[PDB]
């Protein structure tokens, strides 16, 4: 009666149409000119396809805001969706719900979904997106701000398109230590981070069955490193196959070191980098050389006493300064074919030499044959 | 205000706080109002998209803005927006599979195209000469791409790899050639040969290579410069005839080129050419650390 | 007065008319999916699971609900809701 009229009123508030333009469904009502049509059993509004011809009469209304007329259908839901007019479920997948249209909205943690699969659906309590069919196409699909804030944070860059074609995603192919949180200023102790983008990388055990496992470390995928500020680190760095290290330049009798690797262990008969060589053991396993003083023969190559995990690394302007008194710069042992170019080890401190923060040796090398170092200082 | 319908029903825009509703989000007009919008419009057709014009509205529009931009829309430090500096090309972004297993062709020639573009017969020595006057265009090889007929680099071309393979027993990253007819190159650089009308063809058999003489008379037109390679890792089926034609590459330059997988014991089953690389006409070719 | 009030509030958040209840002391929440405060005039969705049986105690002007089975802050819930 007249709450016919004020109902009318608040639909077309809500969707900013005339009152005139809200019609209720009824089978056979004159469906023509109307904006707006109220499903008076499950109280939802739905923005009606413009074009109806007038004469046109109402034949049914699903659950899921199907709507039949005498001159054809329409799936009120999917055009609500397409035009982002959604109704929000009490309750979450924590709660559980079911829902029934595709307008219908249910709140996670991290935003909003709408179903796009078979309804209607049901959601158990305790439930995720992910264990309830996934996200993606006939699944869960993420809806609004709070959700699209949440996937670009977690995500790789896959929303972000670039030219000529293509996502972000596709192009970032350089890590860096600041994705793992390195201060970079070279007084905190950044070991861990640089240990953890190393193994990122190439993760090998520093104790391997046989020569087979050994080898198989050689054959995973390479990554560059660019490193653009100054990490102080306090344990020797082994470096493993399959890495690409970069820096802006190289420094050249440089007094203050500003970008590259900083070693200043506790320890000072120690090397500040090593290449990987596994040594044999007396149960014929193999362990990676943490021995200062250790380098392998082409004897050992050769006896098996020895295998190298040294191969495909390449170093670009890679900044090297150390804690006065360090014994070893780099190790480069079993570095075959391995290859430099601007390493620069040492800083030129000040006039006394005995505090100035370089090695006691700066390079040393074996095993390494067709190893080429361009402009090594 | 979302008014009822579309672009695709049309309408009328009266107020700048209505939206008309298009297939990929909602819009408002900033430009003169009232603002007709007739049936079967779309926003590019009806005075495209930025300021005084269509402005984009809501979460749903952000969504395809971000999904069909250039980075424009993301500010970076310490100044500019993210599209100034992606400046690299990937067989990703031509959604490349990468695993040596499908057949990766068509996409990095799309990508080798979208470069530098140049047509297989031209009418003069002018012509072919033009696409030496390009723009040149980086390219980051981070996985294994199989490919199955013979890559011609155009000029004005950088491909780089993170590392070089030395002795690799199962290659990771870089080209790997399989084609159905062994008697052929997997990479080579562009020479164009004198056709009898007048015309040049580009060189696609397999055996030729120019001769200076050839580039002096004009039989032969090179479009090889300004191609640079960093760690190219190229591996082939057994049996390809040539692994590289470095042809009529003055001044092109290699550091790291690395042919051919140490498979195993027998060669006759290795992954690796029966001839690594040919060139000629190259003068002020420099190639460093080959492998 | 009410009821036209309950169908606005009701079309606004997509409940049933039937699913709004106003605050009052002592009133039994259960069931309901949306509260409304007649002094602030603001409506909020409830959370859901409080059972029949479950009356109000208070609700303050930062919309805090307090009850017979425990208390909420409408407030925040309104905004994991993104309803603001």
């Amino acid at each position: 009666s007249t709450g016919i009229l004020t109902n009318k009123q608040a639909v077309a508030r809500h969707f900013g149409v005339k009152q005139s333009e809200v019609v209720y469904f009824s089978v056979g009502v004159d469906l023509g000119g109307y904006k707006v049509i109220y499903d008076k059993e499950t109280q939802r509004a739905y923005s009606l396809p413009v074009g109806i011809a007038s004469g046109t009469t109402a034949v049914s209304l699903s659950t899921a805001a199907v709507l039949v007329h005498s001159a054809g259908s329409v799936d009120l839901g999917s055009l609500a969706v397409s035009r982002e007019e959604y109704v929000t479920l009490p309750g979450s997948f924590d709660s559980g719900s079911t829902l029934n249209v595709k307008n219908e909205l249910l709140t996670y943690t991290d935003g909003k979904y709408r179903w796009d699969g078979i309804l209607p659906k049901t959601v158990a309590p305790g439930s995720t997106p992910a264990s309830t069919g996934g996200v993606g196409l006939g699944a869960w699909i993420s809806v609004g701000d709070a959700s699209l804030r949440t996937q670009l944070a977690n995500g790789d860059g896959s929303l972000i398109g670039i030219h000529p074609q293509g996502t972000l995603n596709n192009v970032l192919t350089v890590r860096t230590p600041e994705q793992y949180n390195a201060v970079g200023d070279g007084i905190a102790d950044d070991t861990s981070k640089l240990k953890e983008m190393l193994s990122d990388i190439n993760n090998v055990p520093e104790t391997l069955p046989d020569a087979a496992a050994v080898n198989s470390y050689m054959e995973q995928v390479a990554v560059k490193i660019d490193l653009t500020k100054l990490y102080r680190f306090t344990e020797t760095l082994y470096i493993p196959p399959g890495v690409s290290i970069e820096i802006p330049t190289s420094n050249f009798f440089t007094r203050e070191c500003k970008q590259g690797l900083f070693y200043d262990p506790v320890d000072k008969n120690t090397a500040a980098i090593s290449l990987m060589v596994y040594r044999k053991q007396p149960d014929g396993s193999y362990k990676l050389n943490k021995d200062v003083d250790y380098y392998p023969t082409g004897l050992d190559i050769d006896n098996g006493d020895a295998i190298t995990c040294a191969r495909k690394i390449d170093i670009n302007n890679l900044n090297l300064i150390t804690a006065p008194g360090v014994k070893v710069g780099v190790k480069w042992i079993g570095g075959a074919g391995c290859t430099t170019k601007g390493l620069s080890i040492g800083e030129n401190t000040g006039s006394d030499i005995t505090t100035a923060r370089l090695p006691r040796v700066g390079l040393l090398q074996s095993a390494s044959w067709g190893s080429i170092h361009e402009n090594l200082r």
